[PDB]
């Protein structure tokens, strides 16, 4: 990705949580949502959810 999309990490909304995107949390790709496994908070997906390499290849 030389001179390309840098991409930024997606940290949970909650400050105390700020848990990175892990395969443990319930990612509702259908409802464009993802529930946390710790704070258990529903966060909406970002407008630029492209760069994110993790997302690109959903496990
Ligand atoms: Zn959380």
């Amino acid at each position: 990705g030389s001179s390309g999309s840098s991409g930024e990490p997606v940290l949970c909304s909650r400050t105390t949580c700020r848990a990175a995107l892990n395969p443990l949390c319930q990612v509702d790709y259908r409802a464009k949502l993802w529930a946390c496994n710790f704070c258990y908070q529903r966060n909406q997906f970002p407008p630029s959810y492209a760069g994110i390499s993790e997302l690109n290849q959903p496990a």
